[PDB]
């Protein structure tokens, strides 16, 4: 139905950080039911009760003390404004999901720092979160550059938030890198390279368990097989292999930075 | 079948603070399996074992470093290998159960004051896990005072742990007058005074809203008519009413030190 | 019709603010005709259009100053949406209008106090008002409970606006349990006890002239021939003996104080 | 018999130690015997014995005062009671024999260290002592890239050891480069490729004679050669081909840092 499925991922994303946090962070929620409300209103045709929810929203986050995420829910604001005076729908949609899933990581990432966890949960959590958001944009239609630009604008108001609470940059690296791994063994495993895949999943493995060089150079290896099967397709190759590129270059980055 | 419930006690206790709080906390739910080991052990006949195994958990928590558990944790050392050498099974598994409790709870309010929770679910938790402690103990066999004094003996540990960490004693005194309070509700509802048990509920529930003196008031009004119906008993009085009665003393006491 | 009433309320408590006071508080009266607005909008069924308004009323506090009333507003805030999104209608058309009457009393006790007009009328006309939104709010179906909950929350608003205004405590006290008597009073009354009532009323009287011994000492003998009563009544007194009793030694406390 | 192999490695470690070192390091050998009644106890079914010995070689090595070796053992600790309690026989097996296999080490490198040996014996020592475990774990049944990473495990152990105890970094460099290459050089020659274990055993010669840059050079163009076995293979290449290179990358960045 699709849009079941939106109105399942707001309840259930508010669902998991009462879960996970309890009452401790209920402006978080508070802001994600927002949202899914919004979500709601878009998908019937009221296109300004999605804009005022969305003022709602950036107000309840300005009242919060996010500068990232207030900087994300303005720029959220003023697209989907644009997007549905114009009449896209679905891009609207995006923004409004991505805007809701950044809020609840980054209420989860704060709960988990907090509580002194290690890079590991925070990891795999963003890893499966982002992967669901992933599912449901490609369910709703969203193009694949897009969705993976929406991503790391998540990834990157996260990064900001965990920078600015007071973690260690090692730590930011590893998790960022890892979500980075994650989002690529998928969007290589959608083309078929499984084995490819398992070798990044292999790779972000021994990064999350300190093992930081062998990681490295098993990245660097996939890399290298990667440039050699892109270049042997030549210009007919699929958008998954050069966003994977680009995302393991990244995690490259990331990697040799720790 | 009583043991059964012993050992899902045990395993159900670690998963729920896995579940509350994760791997920042694992210390806690080693120290939960290990004496869930123990109380295994005691029931089939072994010692020996039993007193080395709560040596094991001595040491863990002496490296955690909470004073007033580890003392706890000593005094259960040396009552159970002097019941369990006399022949005292039953006790000796109240007080294993006990100090698995008092572990679990001082876990998750460490948690859940480190999050920045407020007192009401703190207390809500604390009471439904003394609940539970207080139904596997009366299932088990062991005198109904020996079973509070226990209760009381875990609320002093969780108490003498929210101290140290650095709540203000107000918000203890709320959490602990809570308990007591749904303990005394439980006590008198066991012996059909349902009326009273809900006006006690009452009053802890005008208390955690911060409404201080109307559940004072409550309280003392509760408190001279089971005074009124503790003399018209005369001496036949049930074991419940005259615990229920020092308990709410208690809570009296907190909520006026408030 | 009991809606008509609502509206009608709403109206009329606007126009008794600006009988009151004139245009020197006209943020306060465009406030009440929002939360108007607001209160019809749910008795329809939009369910969101209420939650805008609700937060254009918060920036008009926010705006306005006053730091209890802003805290109210964030309250209802919360608690009618969640109500809202569950279903229940009745509380969250409580809370507006629990609102309502907090901004009006708050403007009227601003304008008064600034006057320099005694503490008499005051007393009498924060009475009248809260006996209008009792009846008010037993017409749509609130429990008794929490009527009595949201009038004591309106209540310490007024009272923190007093006396972050400057004035003096005794008066702030005297209003107090002025206030408290006259609810009292009425919920005695309703129940039968007619002479109850007029002695607490008289004892009102007393207190508002500066006879304060007198007064406290007429509402000790009928505090004490209040418990006479719901200790023959045994556990089947009826919620107003209760709760009168609760506001009877609020009054007490108060009165002592003064 | 797989497990007399296992009581045998232990006696015939601890003797090895009294052969080397005699009365001078008794606790080490207390430790490895302690350790070998522990793998004694895990191979008969008895899993909470095992349990209290190996928190009694805790204490042991916590009044011994190694740093990295207490690490180790809390690890194997937490790790063999959850894989017990699980099922994970072998795996418990193998962190015992790692961490009697490091205490081992930790006691010779210390004595070879104190009496002033070089490092070409302290690397030949090590790299047999590993390959021995190597044998052993793999005739037990632990897939290899666990028991790889228990070897380096057990090597940065021992090098955390040696830097704290004095060692210039050069040799310990050197000697971790020896262990690396040795253990390469075997998994290369269980595949087949026999002539690029010969290589790189010339290489660990070259490095341990003080011919740094040409054992750097030889190894380099081992790698190479490595990479374009793995590179015609594809996907089909066994571990043992990637585990090698990770080893080499390893031992290659620590000769360029000597
Ligand atoms: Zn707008
Ligand atoms: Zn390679
Ligand atoms: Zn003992
Ligand atoms: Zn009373
Ligand atoms: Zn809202
Ligand atoms: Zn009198
Ligand atoms: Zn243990
Ligand atoms: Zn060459």
């Amino acid at each position: 139905t699709v849009e079941e499925e939106v109105i399942r991922f707001a309840e259930e994303l508010a669902e998991e950080i009462r879960r996970v946090t309890g009452e401790a962070y209920r402006e978080y929620a508070e802001a994600v039911r927002h949202l899914g409300e919004a979500a709601k209103a878009v998908l019937e045709g009221n296109s300004v009760e999605a804009d005022l929810i969305v003022t709602d929203v950036l107000r309840l986050l300005e009242r919060i003390g996010e500068e990232g995420l207030v900087k994300l829910a303005r720029e959220v604001h003023e697209r989907s404004f644009e997007l549905l005076r114009k009449g896209n729908r679905v891009e609207a949609l995006a923004l409004i999901l991505a805007l809701a899933l950044a809020v609840a990581l980054t209420a989860v990432s704060k709960a988990f720092f907090l509580l002194g966890q290690p890079a590991r949960l925070i990891a795999e959590y963003v890893g499966e979160k982002l992967l669901e958001l992933r599912r449901l944009l490609e369910k709703l239609g969203v193009p694949l550059p897009e969705v993976i630009a929406l991503l790391l604008r998540v990834l990157e108001v996260v990064e900001e938030s965990l920078k600015a609470m007071g973690m260690e940059p090692r730590e930011i690296n590893r998790v960022l890198a890892a979500a980075y791994l994650t989002l690529a063994a998928e969007l290589l495993e959608r083309l078929g390279l499984t084995a490819l895949a398992a070798r990044i999943r292999r790779a972000r493995e021994l990064l999350l368990a300190g093992r930081v060089e062998e990681a490295l150079h098993l990245l660097q290896d996939a890399v290298e097989l990667l440039h050699e099967r892109i270049r042997e397709l030549g210009f007919e190759a699929p958008e998954e292999l050069l966003l994977a590129d680009l995302l393991l270059q990244r995690a490259l980055e990331l990697i040799s930075s720790i």
